[PDB]
């Protein structure tokens, strides 16, 4: 399937501000607003992100706008980065989707910092890559959101998303 359908499965779609698995205010398809516990701080961040007064609720179209922006940032982020690009180019199509997903979740610097996993992916050591991914705070702090990505790195199929 495509990266948008994949991330919708991992992140869900919620049109009002909610607390994610880690307790952080999130909206749309995995759009992180703030790590502050102050709901009013999340509302302010949301208003800045959209450019209007949202009172904690957005439209599906606005959610999709944020989602587009966020996926675009992940893709452009990989493709200009001296560590991430050669690995992305080396991967098969399905694992490339898993790469974009991981970057959307963790950010460029977070992914680029996992130098071992990158080498393992570049070297086709899929099982090793997954075991190591399962030691991260990324996975351990929120397993349900990361589990299918890890499995996808292990198998190179869409099976976890069917």
């Amino acid at each position: 399937m495509n990266i948008f359908e994949m991330l919708r499965i991992d992140e869900g779609l919620r049109l009002k501000i909610y607390k994610d698995c880690e307790g952080y205010y999130t909206i749309g398809i995995g759009h992180l607003l703030t790590k502050s516990p102050d709901l009013n701080a999340a509302k302010s961040e949301l208003d800045k992100a959209i450019g209007r007064n949202c009172n904690g609720v957005i439209t599906k179209d606005e959610a999709e706008k944020l989602f587009n922006q966020d996926v675009d940032a992940a893709v452009r982020g990989i493709l200009r980065n001296a560590k991430l690009k050669p690995v992305y180019d080396s991967l098969d199509a399905v694992r490339r989707c898993a790469a974009i997903n991981e970057v959307f979740q963790m950010g460029v610097t977070g992914v680029a910092g996992f130098t071992n996993v990158l080498r393992m992916l570049q070297q086709k050591r899929w099982d090793e890559a997954a075991v190591n991914l399962a030691k991260s705070r990324w996975y351990n702090q929120c397993p349900d959101r990361a589990k299918r990505v890890i499995t996808t790195f292990r198998t190179g199929t869409w099976d976890a998303y069917k």
